């Protein structure tokens, strides 16, 4: 397959910038889900679950076609709790018609991220809906009960290295689990709605044990009340990803920088840009633009 980006006709910057202050306005007035989290934590994990089902061998899956609007994307066991975050962007994409499905997903996820105080991600547009038997089959995205060689045996079917997964991952300092939609409970730090390198310094200084949780499922516990998945476990397990987990407790711009290179990678695999594409478009945060 090849897939080339497609402006949506007409738009300019202008008009993206208009979706991402919609979203962000709807983010600032919704705080009170999930017991005052907010959305912005299940939109960031609806961009990475949207792009994770890509598969580099024959260019299947990823943000393009924006097919997690079909039935079985949707209704994918890995999914479970994912449609909080479509239900939020839907009368968003009520009132701007003209943006592609892959397009709104995924810049929910760019939003999100610069909202919630992290880097700004440059993103690109041009993602086009495709057809209904384009949608992946379930099973691409990844299992949490697994160790740091399924982690970076996972993440080469993404093209991501070993720098890129940890970046990634500090992404978990977002949120939280949820027992009714992936078996495991609890979050992984305290500041859960700031984006920060909270996630790495937790996983460091954190007394972890190991414990079954309420669904039968381990889970590493701290006395703190915070939680680590075994995938997540992993990352100090290995010799390789524990130095870069070292690298992000001691400097937060470094896992910025990084974070914002790969999750636009993440973001854009599995897409062609042809060299008359508009280049990436770095959006203003509502604080920036007094709103
Ligand atoms: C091996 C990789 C990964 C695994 C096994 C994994 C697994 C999970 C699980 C089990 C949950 C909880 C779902 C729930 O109960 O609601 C979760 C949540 C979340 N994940 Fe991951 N994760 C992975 C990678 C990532 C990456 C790469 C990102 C983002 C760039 C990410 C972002 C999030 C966010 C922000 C949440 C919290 C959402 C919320 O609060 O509802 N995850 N992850």
């Amino acid at each position: 397959l090849v897939h080339v980006a497609s402006v949506e006709k007409g738009r300019s910057y202008e008009d993206f910038q208009k979706v991402y202050n919609a979203i962000a306005l709807k983010l600032r007035e919704d705080d009170e889900y999930d017991n005052y989290i907010g959305y912005g934590p299940v939109l960031v994990r609806l961009a990475w679950h949207i792009s994770g089902t890509w598969d580099k061998h024959d260019n299947t899956g990823g943000s393009y076609g924006g097919t997690y609007r079909f039935k079985k994307e949707f209704n994918d066991p890995s999914n479970a709790g994912l449609q909080n975050g479509f239900k939020f962007l839907e009368p968003i994409h009520k009132e701007f018609p003209w943006i592609s499905s892959g397009d709104l997903f995924s810049l929910g996820g760019v939003t999100a991220v610069q909202e919630m105080q992290g880097p700004k991600i440059p993103w690109r547009c041009g993602r086009v809906d495709t057809p209904e038997d384009t949608t992946p089959d379930n099973g691409r995205l990844p299992d949490a009960d697994k160790d740091a060689g399924y982690v970076r045996t996972f993440f080469q079917r993404l093209n991501m290295n070993d720098r890129e997964v940890v970046a990634l991952m500090g992404a978990h300092a977002l949120g939280k689990t949820h027992l009714k939609n992936s078996g495991y409970e609890g979050p992984w730090g305290a500041a859960n709605n700031v984006f920060t390198n909270e996630y790495y310094l937790n996983l460091l200084n954190e007394d972890w044990k190991l414990e079954k949780n309420d669904a039968n499922n381990e889970q590493w516990d701290s006395k703190s009340g915070y939680m680590m998945l075994p995938t997540d476990y992993s990352l100090i397990q290995d010799p390789k990803y524990l130095s870069i987990v070292k690298e992000y407790a001691n400097d937060q711009d470094k896992f910025f920088k990084d974070f914002s290179k790969a999750f636009e990678k993440l973001l854009e695999n599995g897409i062609t840009f042809p060299k008359d594409a508009p280049s990436p478009f770095i959006f203003k945060t509502l604080e920036e633009q007094g709103l």
